[PDB]
């Protein structure tokens, strides 16, 4: 529907912990729309988790 399509594909990926360095490295060395999107998410919300 309108916009309606969260699913979309199939399930993403479990990233309930990351390290910088994994991130930082994954994403210079790996390259994926998918993997690129999550691991930004993460990235700035790990920045950014106001208490």
């Amino acid at each position: 529907g309108p916009l309606g399509s969260p699913n979309s594909g199939t399930k993403k990926y479990d990233l309930s912990k990351w390290k910088y360095a994994e991130l930082r490295d994954t994403i210079n060395t790996s390259c994926d729309i998918e993997l690129l999107a999550a691991c930004r998410e993460e990235f700035h919300r790990r920045l950014k988790v106001y208490h």
